[PDB]
């Protein structure tokens, strides 16, 4: 019931950029309106190959946006969660549309330099990604979250 973890559990939270932490930081002046949407995690940073969901949900969409590269999207009863950018290629996608999953079950294998998760209440995940460099609210801190999620299991 409402489980949350890490997407690199060996490492867990570990530690973040300026630029790689969500909103508006030191580091992240390089992107429009110097707002990041989500959170990513790096292999250098966050290290390992199974992308771990940081949260249960059923898969509603997997596709090919230039920028997110190929993603995963995943819903449950309140968010929608963005696994982006981890993925050189589809076939390092592992789970399917319609999969149900839990809190741990691996998402796919990160072979690039990152993985950027992020989550919105947002039900429309092409309207959330029209405001991916909108800070006004449509997109919620993926670090914040996940660390009250787990505190609170
Ligand atoms: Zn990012």
């Amino acid at each position: 019931k409402d489980t949350w973890g890490w997407p690199f559990p060996s490492v867990g939270e570990g530690y973040f950029s300026g630029a790689q932490l969500f909103g508006v930081n030191p580091g992240g002046e390089f992107r429009m309106n110097g707002f990041h949407d989500g959170l990513d995690f790096g292999s250098i940073d966050h290290p390992g190959s199974a992308v771990h969901a940081v949260h249960s949900g059923v898969v509603t969409q997997i596709g090919y946006i230039a920028g997110l590269e190929n993603y995963v999207v995943v819903r449950s009863d309140e968010y929608t969660f963005v696994y982006q950018e981890a993925f050189s290629n589809k076939g390092n996608i592992s789970v399917k549309v319609g999969q149900q999953i839990n809190t741990g079950d691996v998402i796919g294998y990160r072979d690039t330099s990152h993985l950027h998760l992020g989550i919105t209440r947002e039900t429309n995940v092409m309207k959330a990604i029209a405001n991916s460099f909108n800070n006004n609210g449509t997109w919620l801190d993926p670090r914040a979250l996940i660390k009250n999620g787990i505190a609170n299991q």
